[PDB]
Formats: C-alpha cells, sequence, structure tokens
C-alpha cells in the first residue's frame, strides 16, 4: 500500500531540511566572520590578510580558467548526449512502448534525450558550483584559522571545523534541493511515466562526475606540482623551513590546497551523492514504488538524505559548542567522534525514515522480476552501507594516523634512508586494502541479497547519508593546511606553527578517510549502476566465461593503471620543472636566499597552471571516451566486462595509493613534530631521517592527491556514462561484430 | 579420425626430442667447461675460484635449507590432496559410469585421488630439480664468464649465454620427459578411461607451481635483503663500488642471484610449462581426441613442445656460433634476435605439427557441448599465443632497456632527487601494462572463439613453445650479474667490470621480458583452468551479477595486494636488519674500510637466511589456503569470482612491479656507464644523480624480484588448486550457505 508519511509531508520535509541545512551553513559562516582581519600583535594581522589575498586570488584565478575548459567540454558532451540518446528512436516525436512494460505507453525517447541533456547540465553546473563554494569558504577561513591559533589549539580547531561544516552543509543541502527541484520539474512533463522521469534524472549524476573528473585531476596536478617542487628545493636541498616565504613555490602550493583538496574534493563527493541517489531512483522507478506512483517511498533516498542533514547538524554541535580541545592529542579523537556520533544517530534516523516512509511490503525490480522486499530489510541495506563506512574510517585512521604503529614504523624506517621509507609505505598501503574490501564485500552481500540493485544503491546512499559531517571533517584539513602556511609566511612564532601542525596532521588522516568513503560508496553505486545498465541494455546474462565479456573484464581492469600512469607522469614532469624554477631563483636572484629580496611567485603559478590545463585532457578523455568507444565498437557485453574489471581492480590501487601517500605524509609530520622520544630520536628537522621522510612524502603527493582520489571518479563515471547511453549502445553498438 | 603421424610415431618423436634437448644441454656444459679455473694474472684466476666457491657453497647451502621446509609442506599437502579427493566418493573402490559417456565404466574416483597425489609429487620434485639444476650451472658458469671477460664481451657473452642455454634445455627436456613418462605410466592403469587419466595428470602442474611459489618467494626474500643492504650502505653511504669485497653483504647478494633469480625463476617457469600442458590435456581428454582415443592428437601439446626444443636448438646456434659480438651495443639486439628467430622458426614448426598431428576436423569440449573445430583454427590458437609473447617481449624491452627514452628519462629524472626518480618509475610501470594486456586480450579472444578452453590452454602453451630460448636469454642474466660481482671482489681491472656491466644491463631487460612471458602465459593458462574448473564443479553459469560471484570477484582482486603487502614488508624489514649489520661492521671493525681487515660475510647470509625461511610461509599460506578456505566455506560460485578477480587484477600489478623495478635498475646502470653526453652528465658514480638512481633501484629490488614475479604464481596456482579440488568443493563445499 502506502506509508505513514503522506506525499505532501514528503514534499515539505525534503526542502524544509535543505533550507535548514543552508541556514545552518550561513550561521557558521557568520561566526567565522567574527574573527576580523584586513590588509589596509597587530602587524601580523596585515601580513596574514595580504597573504590570504594572494591565495584567494590565485585559487579563483585557476578555477575560472579551469571552468572555461570544463564548461566547454560540458556543452560539447551535452550535445553528444542529445544526439546519441535522441537517435535511438530515429528522433521520432511519437510515444512508444515502455522499456519496462510493453503493455503500457511511454513518453518519446527523444523527450528523454532532451531531459537527460538538461539534468546533465544541471549536474555539471551544480558540480562546478560545489567546488567553487568550498574554495570560497576555505580561502576565507584559512587566515582566520591562523589568527585564532594565537589563542591555543582548541580555538583554531573550532574555526576550521566551523568552516569545514560550511562546505559540508552547503554541498549537502544544495545537492539535495537541486535534485528535488529537477525531479518535480521533470514530473510536470512525465506525468504517470515515472520510469522515464528518473531515467532522465540520471543524467544529473553523469553531469556531476564528469565535471568532478576534471576538477580532481586538474586541481590535483596544479597543487602537487607546486607541493613536490617547494618541498624538495626548500626542505631537502636548501634546509629552509616548509612554507618559507623565500620559496617561490609556496603560493602555488597553498593555492593548490584550495584548488585541489577543497574544490576537486568537493565536486568529487557531490558526484558520489548524486549517482547514489539517482541509482536508487532508477531502480525504484520501475519497482512497486514507481509503478504504483507512491511519491514518499519513491523519494526514500532523498528522505534519508534530508534526515541526514538534521542528524549532522545535531552532531556538529558536539565539536563546535559542547566540547573544547586543550591537548593536541585530543584533535584526532574529536574528529573521529563526529563519525561515531553521526553513525549512531543516523542508525536511529534511518530506522525512523524506514518505519514511516516505506510500506511494510513492496516489490523491487530484479532483472525482469518483481522481488518481494520488507521495509526492515531496506533498513538493513542502508544501514550496512552506513556501518561499512564507519569501519572503513576506523581502518583508515589506523593506517594513516601517527598515533599508531603502522605509520610510526614507517617514520622509523627513515633511520635507514628514503629507500626503506618508500618500501615500508608501499607495503603499508597494499596492506591497508584488506579490511575495506571485506567491509565492501559484506555490504554488497547483505544489500544485494535483500533488494537487488536498489539495495546496493541504497547502501551506497547509506554510506553517504552523513555526507555533511564527512565533508566537514575533510574540508577542515585543507583549511588547517593553509593556516600553517599563512603562519610561516607571516613569520609568526614557533608556537603558532606547532598548533597548526597538530591540526594539519589530523586533517591528513581526515583526508584519507574521505578518500575511503569516496572509494567505498563508489564501489557500491557502480555495482548498482552496472546492474541497472545490464537491464536497460537488455542483456540476459553477464557470463564471465564468454570471449566478449572476458576481454572486456581484463582490459577494463587495466584502465585505472593507464589512468595512473598519465597522472603520475604528469605530476612527475611538472614537479621536475618546478624544482628547476625554485633553484633558478635561489641561485640567480641575489639576496633571495638571504631574505632581503622578493621571489617571483607568478612563475611557479604559471608552471603548475600550464601543466594542469594541458594535461588533465588525456585522462579525462580516457574515462569519457571508454564507455563510448567500447560500447559503440564492441558492444554492451564487452562494456559489461569493462565495468566489472575497472570496479574490482581500480578499487585496490585507489585505496593503496591514498593510504600510502597519507602515511608518508604523517610519518614526515611525526618527525617534524618531535612530540615523543621516538619522534625526537628521528629529528631534528633537517636530519637524514627527516629528509628521507620528505622524499617519501613527495612521492605520496601525486599518489594521494592526483591519481589516487581521482580513481574513484574513473569508476563511478564510466558506470553512469554506460547506464545513460545504454539504449544507444544496445541499438546502434556492437559494430565490429555486426560488420563481420 | 586419425592423423598423418601414427600413434607410434608420436611415442618415439617426443622422448627423442627430450633426449636431443638433454644432449644439447650437456654439450654446451662441456664447451663451457673448457674455461679452466681452480683454487689451488695467476692470482686473479685463483681469487675468482675462491669467490665462486663462497657463492656455490652459499647457494647450495640455502636451497637445502629451503627444500627441507618446502619438501615437508609438499608431503603434507599431498596428503590433503589424497584425503580431500578420496572423500568425494566415501573412499569407495567400486568403479562408476564415465561422466563423459554414461554407457561406459570408469576407474573409481579413489584411483584418481591416488594418481593426483602421485602426479603432484612428480610435479613438485621436478620443480625442485629444475631450480637446483639451474643454480648448479649458474654457480659453475659465473666465474668462467668472469675469466672469459678478459678477452672481451663477445667471449664472455658466449659462455654466459651457452650456460643459460644449459639451464633452459635441461629444464625443458626433463620437464617434457617427466610429463611424458607420467602419462604413459598412468595409462597402464586407466586403459580407455582417458578422462580420468588426464584428470590425474593435472596434479603435475599443481605440484610444479606449489614448490615454485615457495622457491620464488624464499629465494626472493633471501636475495633482496642482501641486495638492498649491500647497495644502500656500500654505495649510498660509504661511497664504495658496487659488489666491493669490503662490503659484508656481497656474498649473500651474489648467492642470492642464484637462489632467487635462477632457482626460483627456473621453478616458476617449469610451473608454467606443466600447467599449460596439463590444461590442454584435460580439455582434450573429454573432447574428440580423448574420447576416440587418438594418441597423436591427444599429445598435440607435447609434440608442439618437442618441436620447440628442436627449433630452439637451431635458434641457439645463431648467438652461440654464426655471429660473434664485438661491441656493447650489439648485446641486447643479439638476445632479441633469439626471440625473433625462434618465433619465426616456431610458426613454421607449429604449422607443420598442426598439419601432421591433427585430423582436419574434430570437436572440442565446450561447456557440455562438443564444438566443431578445424586444424588450421588450432594453428591460430597456439600461434596467437606465440606471437603475443613476442609482442610482449618487444614492448617490455622498450620499457626496461636504457637504450630507449622511457628508462633514459627515468635516469634523467634523478637530476631532481630520489622523489622524482620514484615518481617516474612508478608511472613508467603503470604505462607499460597497456600493450601486453591488449596482446593477452587478443590472444584470449582469438583462441577462446576458436576452441574454448582448449584453445586458450594451447595459446598459453604457444606463448611458451620457445621455453628453452626464453630461459636461455633469462638465465644468461643472473650469470652476467655474478660475473661482475666476482670481477669486483677479485679486484680485477676496471675494463673487466665495464664489460660485465654491459652484460648485466642486458640481462636486466631480459629478466623483465622473462617476467612478461610468465605473466602473459599465466593469464592464458589461468583462464583455461578457470573454465575447466567450472565444468568440473558442475556450475551452470558464472554470472558476475550474483551476490556469491561478485563478492568472490572483488575479494579475489585484493589477494594480489595482500600478497604484495606481505612480501614488500618482509624485504623491507630484512633489509633494515641488513643495513644495520653492514653499518656495524663498517663502523666497528678496525681495518675494514681500509682494505686491511676482512668483513664477516656469514652474518649477512644468516640474516637473509633467517628472514627468507621464516617469512616465505605466510604468502605461501595465503595463496594455497585461499582456494581451500573459500571453496569449503563459500562454495564454487564464490571461488569462481576469486579466480576471475585475482587473474584480471594480479596481472596488472605483476606487470608494473616487474617493469618499474627493471626501469630503475637500468636507469642507474645508464648513469654507471656514462656512454653518452647525457649519461655522463648524470655522473660520475657517486654523484647526487647516481644516488637518486640507486634509491630507486633499491625500491625496485623487491618489486621486480620478490613481489612482482610471484604474482604470476599466485594467479596460475590458485587456478590448478581449484581445478584439482573441484569435485571436493562441489560436493562438500559452501558450508556457510548450507547451514543457513
Ligand atoms: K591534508
Ligand atoms: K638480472
Ligand atoms: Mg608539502
Ligand atoms: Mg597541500
Ligand atoms: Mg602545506
Ligand atoms: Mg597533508
Ligand atoms: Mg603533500
Ligand atoms: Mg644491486
Ligand atoms: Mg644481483
Ligand atoms: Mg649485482
Ligand atoms: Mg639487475
Ligand atoms: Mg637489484
Amino acid at each position: 500500500g502506502a506509508a505513514i508519511l503522506p506525499d505532501l509531508g514528503t514534499e515539505i520535509l525534503i526542502p524544509v531540511c535543505a533550507v535548514i541545512g543552508i541556514a545552518f551553513a550561513l550561521f557558521q559562516w557568520l561566526l567565522v566572520s567574527k574573527v576580523k582581519l584586513s590588509a589596509v600583535d597587530h602587524n601580523v594581522v596585515v601580513k596574514c590578510a595580504e597573504i590570504q589575498n594572494a591565495i584567494s586570488e590565485g585559487a579563483t584565478s585557476f578555477l575560472f580558467t579551469e571552468y572555461k575548459y570544463v564548461g566547454i567540454f560540458m556543452v560539447a558532451f551535452a550535445i553528444l548526449i542529445f544526439l546519441f540518446l535522441g537517435s535511438v528512436e530515429g528522433f521520432s516525436t511519437s510515444p512508444q512502448a515502455c522499456s519496462y512494460d510493453k503493455t503500457k505507453t511511454c513518453k518519446p525517447a527523444l523527450a528523454t534525450a532532451i531531459f537527460s541533456t538538461v539534468s546533465f547540465l544541471l549536474g555539471g553546473v551544480t558540480s562546478l558550483v560545489s567546488g567553487f563554494l568550498g574554495m570560497k569558504i576555505a580561502t576565507y577561513a584559512n587566515a582566520r584559522t591562523t589568527l585564532e591559533a594565537r589563542k591555543g589549539v582548541g580555538k583554531a580547531f573550532i574555526t576550521a571545523f566551523r568552516s569545514g561544516a560550511v562546505m559540508g552543509f552547503l554541498l549537502a543541502a544544495n545537492g539535495l534541493l537541486v535534485l528535488y527541484i529537477a525531479i518535480n520539474l521533470f514530473k510536470i512533463y512525465y506525468g504517470d511515466d515515472w520510469g522515464g522521469l528518473f531515467e532522465a534524472i540520471t543524467g544529473y549524476g553523469l553531469g556531476g562526475s564528469s565535471m568532478a573528473l576534471f576538477g580532481r585531476v586538474g586541481g590535483g596536478i596544479y597543487t602537487k606540482a607546486a607541493d613536490v617542487g617547494a618541498d624538495l628545493v626548500g626542505k631537502v636541498e636548501r634546509n629552509i623551513p616548509e612554507d618559507d616565504p623565500r620559496n617561490p613555490a609556496v603560493i602555488a602550493d597553498n593555492v593548490g590546497d584550495n584548488v585541489g583538496d577543497i574544490a576537486g574534493m568537493g565536486s568529487d563527493l557531490f558526484g558520489s551523492y548524486a549517482e547514489s541517489s539517482c541509482a536508487a531512483l532508477v531502480v525504484a522507478s520501475i519497482s512497486s514504488f514507481g509503478l504504483n506512483h507512491e511519491l514518499t517511498a519513491m523519494l526514500y533516498p532523498l528522505i534519508v538524505s534530508s534526515v541526514g542533514i538534521l542528524v549532522c547538524l545535531l552532531t556538529t554541535l558536539f565539536a563546535t559548542d559542547f566540547f573544547e580541545i586543550k591537548a593536541v592529542k585530543e584533535i584526532e579523537p574529536a574528529l573521529k567522534k563526529q563519525l561515531v556520533i553521526s553513525t549512531v544517530l543516523m542508525t536511529i534516523g534511518v530506522a525512523v525514515v524506514s518505519f514511516v516512509a516505506l510500506p511494510t511490503s513492496f516489490t523491487i525490480f530484479n532483472f525482469g522480476v518483481q522481488k518481494d522486499v520488507k521495509s526492515w530489510q531496506l533498513f538493513l541495506c542502508v544501514a550496512v552501507g552506513l556501518w561499512a563506512g564507519l569501519i572503513i574510517g576506523f581502518v583508515t585512521e589506523y593506517y594513516t594516523s601517527n598515533a599508531y604503529s603502522p605509520v610510526q614504523d614507517v617514520a622509523d624506517s627513515c633511520r635507514t634512508g628514503a629507500a626503506t621509507n618508500v618500501i615500508f609505505g608501499l607495503a603499508l598501503g597494499y596492506k591497508s586494502v584488506i579490511i575495506p574490501i571485506f567491509a565492501i564485500a559484506i555490504s554488497i552481500f547483505v544489500s544485494f541479497t535483500f533488494a537487488a540493485m536498489y539495495g546496493i544503491a541504497v547502501a551506497a546512499l547509506g554510506m553517504l547519508s552523513t555526507i555533511a559531517t564527512g565533508l566537514a571533517i575533510d574540508a577542515y584539513g585543507p583549511i588547517s593546511d593553509n593556516a600553517g602556511g599563512i603562519a610561516e609566511m607571516a613569520g609568526m612564532s614557533h608556537r603558532i606553527r606547532e598548533r597548526t601542525d597538530a591540526l594539519d596532521a589530523a586533517g591528513n588522516t581526515t583526508a584519507a578517510i574521505g578518500k575511503g568513503f569516496a572509494i567505498g560508496s563508489a564501489a557500491l553505486v557502480s555495482l548498482a549502476m552496472f546492474g541497472a545498465f545490464v537491464s536497460r541494455a537488455s542483456i540476459t546474462t553477464v557470463d564471465v566465461l564468454t570471449p566478449k565479456v572476458f576481454i572486456g573484464l581484463i582490459v577494463g581492469a587495466m584502465l585505472p593503471y593507464w589512468f595512473s600512469a598519465m597522472t603520475m607522469k604528469s605530476v612527475g614532469s611538472a614537479a621536475l620543472k618546478m624544482v628547476e624554477e625554485v633553484r633558478r631563483q635561489f641561485n640567480t636572484i641575489p639576496g633571495l636566499m638571504e631574505g632581503t629580496a622578493k621571489p617571483d611567485y607568478a612563475t611557479c603559478v604559471k608552471i603548475s597552471t600550464d601543466a594542469s590545463i594541458k594535461e588533465m585532457i588525456p585522462p579525462g578523455a580516457l574515462v569519457m571516451l571508454t564507455p563510448l568507444v567500447v560500447g559503440i565498437l564492441f558492444g554492451v557485453e564487452t562494456l559489461s566486462g569493462v565495468l566489472a574489471g575497472s570496479l574490482v581492480s581500480g578499487v585496490q590501487i585507489a585505496i593503496s595509493a591514498s593510504n600510502t601517500g597519507g602515511a608518508w605524509d604523517n610519518a614526515k609530520k611525526y618527525i617534524e613534530a618531535g612530540a615523543s622520544e621516538h619522534a625526537r630520536s628521528l629529528g631534528p628537522k633537517g636530519s637524514d631521517c627527516h629528509k628521507a621522510a620528505v622524499i617519501g612524502d613527495t612521492i605520496g603527493d601525486p599518489l594521494k592527491d592526483t591519481s589516487g582520489p581521482s580513481l574513484n571518479i574513473l569508476i563511478k563515471l564510466m558506470a553512469v556514462e554506460s547506464l545513460v547511453f545504454a539504449p544507444f549502445f544496445a541499438t546502434h553498438g556492437g559494430l565490429l561484430f555486426k560488420i563481420f
């Protein structure tokens, strides 16, 4: 039948919560604004703002340049969507048989091509708008976090997390509202044809990850080229401190945090939210929910998202108001509490949403067959994905925090040089993948068993049902990182930079956890999409042991390595040029090393700007062209193979790269902090140990900030892309097999 | 029906070719024995012979320790095979109906439990013998190659390559002869039941790879703990030549080339020969050849191998006689011409074999159905594998030879630190996987389409039909390594080490090529055995989109990383110990650095012995217990996922590990040789560049020598294990799903 919550209640609840979310984000922005500063001790406060503006400008300058290219591609690709999807029915204007029920009549395919194009641009534009906001808050709160470190750790933490929360809640509340609006607009046209409505809607997730792919890779290349170049000439060669205003690469470095770690990461996670929702929507759309036009249950994913915002609001209070940090050793435990608190609160929240927004019995589309499903079983589906994420977080903290043996052993290995650091870090990351895969596998079993592709898609949404807290703890990191850079560039005391270093180290672990959630839910949503693709393409069986499927499987598995090779070599070449420029200045600019002369910052921003824009194109092309090339030339069976192989394979290298990189970084931080006998034993800064740690750190740079986190996008992009173009592929694809 | 070559002919041809192969091997050993030496300039001949005996005593000593444990595991596991296989039919002795033809009576499953246990023992013993014979010729030729370098590269090349050819021809002939003997012996029992005869024979490949896994990993840890320790302290820290006799780790280092690179590699490759032949034989046994009891066609793979021995003998003469080398740039193109001549000669050879050993039409078992296949279609299956090999060879060379831009840019990247060197090598390896994958996929498609699992098994055998030559160019490598090691320890002329350094660099490429052939054919044979497993397990369909299969798939893709984490951490830990020990002697033994006092070589041998023997157990357990654990607990459908997933995933990390390690090695070799302006400007030895190169090389050491080459064994091993245990898993498996 129907549920306790009436459709009208759902129609109110969803945007009410979105607006509560947007409201809450503006509140925290206002609080952060209470910290005053301007560029026209008090003398520090002007240097801090003079610096913030250098970064703010540089960040903005890059994103605008990046957006110019990405928006053009967005428009070109939106045309490809219209053409290809429009061509299935010969661009007819008449209705046809429903793909999901020949007895019924649907809206014309050509209408769906148009709405798929529309939802795509919606998603593309919402994606670019996601990273840009996050950059604005990050570049607003960075210097404000510096200044508040003149009052202790706990105060600086607060403004960084408040600001992290601003990014998290704006992104979460705005992605939900745009979807909700899109759905309801689209509905005026589609009427009773919900199947085609949400099939149109799925372009939203395609729009998101498409633009996110270029943000993560483009921003990733900008930031890490500067990162390696600055750190190498500065710390390893000239023995000057990290983030030293003498170093001409420090602006690009700190611009880079916002441009990649914030902007790219923001878009990245939006794509995760959107795909997850869309996936749950397309499967529900042709299940009992959509066939019986029951709006509430249909919009179950958005309802879960809405309560999610509320829960995270309550949670955030525990760190921003209810509690104060006194000891550096409290920072990480504080951040982790957010995960634990919200996971527990949300377990209750989903129980409630399940109990009032679902019928006790319904059906779920199951490869041609309605499957009998109980609401307590959907409860377990979203719950298993929610807990899988907490587990993933806990494991990721274990392998990347310097408060535990794995990372401490790695710092230790510096006693014998960079070579043993690199060897220990590689092995650490390979080691780190075990439990996450297991968490994911359990998630898949539990969710697949209960509710087919819907359960999986809803388990993915489950893992991202706390997306606002997740983003907040993550965005806090690059905000903290920028803060310690403003400290060192304004020549503030040793006491200041020690506090930001404690915050930054926590944000390193935070960033790996985000990377983990991104990878965990990507694996889930991609499987759901893979399944929905197989159905929509009218494949009977994806039989592993057939030539078309296997060559697909083995080639698809090779894809994330190819992508890695591009992006790694990309940073490797750009970083090589950066080293040469920093040297050129330290060697040919008189008085520079002395501290009397000014470094040419712009040259370093130009080097990493030139490299990122030229070199984001091939890996993007690789990921967008593959579904099309394989789908057109080889056919849906093969594209099925490519979808399975790139999922199972790309996940191992994504987890291991991000963790290895995170580890080398925090090992390096450990030595630099000297907060224990062992830590001090490997120092001081400048030591042979410390330098080995820096070598390891800078190899981890592209691994965890360019190639690593982007690999989760490669997977989930190719998956929607395949789902969206499925009708085209099944009709007009397979060419090499037809013409022979 | 019958073919041009009568059953009796085939019975004669095969062992005659094994005997011809064994005679060739002995002949070369004889010629190499002409280089006379002994430990009773003249001092320089004497010093070489004392160094040779340190190494020989060392390598013989270790393998015996290793074989003690491996041999014990071999016996334990044979018991498990007997128990688990015999338990299928309640250890009954009553004959039952042939599952391939119910009108016939077959030998009891108990008989197959016994004969599987026997073939496993044969296989593991042969594997043990293969690696031992390899070490023995290597530890004989090593110093003879040193003395011959006094007369120049060409003469030295000859005795190193003649020697590699000794190992190659023995291993190939003895491997073929054993399999041939086993088949005929078993037939006395099975009579007309060739289904079960050849199902018994499949244990041979299982025993072969089982022992190889331990050989490869044990020897791998031994040698790379030494290598990394020696190089880092000696070259990077104490500024002394590589392989300096003052360095305490040098004897272990050189022992290790014989113990991993030779014994482990030899065993590894034998496993590939046994498995590929075994897979071809099982599918044939329940196809028209086995069912119609046609011996010649049934033994088609052993005939291909017989003709391969002959073809390789002729090919060998081109490098051994018909041409001498006069310049260093002629070394690599000679080794490559071995590949090219053998490939061309074997295409003819296989056309001939296919013309006279097969009837023009026959059927091949294809998942229940007899599939109509023609003899020229089988020609293409082995030839596509054969040609895929050569392609893999050319591409691997382009990526690991310092005569090309990939490695030279890597050497060049040293100019900016160890960090950039590592980033370039990591990127290089990721880049390298692409074409071999395509070669493999094309191989799979062509062979899969034409003759299902038999075609694939025969493509694998195709890739390895030139196994004598393949081994010869490979085993040549560690022999050239020892030669330069002996040269440095004997304080011989610099002109001597310049020559061996040219030989050694060639063998670095050759080693990567050998790695590629092993990986390429591992993927082929594993897919063949996957499909055979599926029939044997009575699986109707491996559908990727089931909960049971998918979880297997994603977990299976993770195994290759779990394995890499273990092996990497092991070498990393043992190397750390080695460095400490080497430092201790340099820092505390008076006279050592000054060449007055003698270092202690035994402590270094003891550290690498202690670590290899202990730490080879867990990764061996992971590989061998996985099929048993997943099979018993989850069932055959989940095991299916694990096989697909570990194949497509392991193959990528194996390729990139091996090539990255190869790249770094030859990069530093390029700097060490300064044979162009570019190379010279990165020098001289000891420069900041050289030391970045050395770091990279040492990170590469475990990647290409412990972890990398073993992954191919993980892959192909979990496949025969599953095929062999399929009846046990089908019947008594999937407990978790039965108790719920
Ligand atoms: K960070
Ligand atoms: K070698
Ligand atoms: Mg840095
Ligand atoms: Mg940064
Ligand atoms: Mg920084
Ligand atoms: Mg960091
Ligand atoms: Mg960094
Ligand atoms: Mg070495
Ligand atoms: Mg060696
Ligand atoms: Mg050597
Ligand atoms: Mg070498
Ligand atoms: Mg080495």
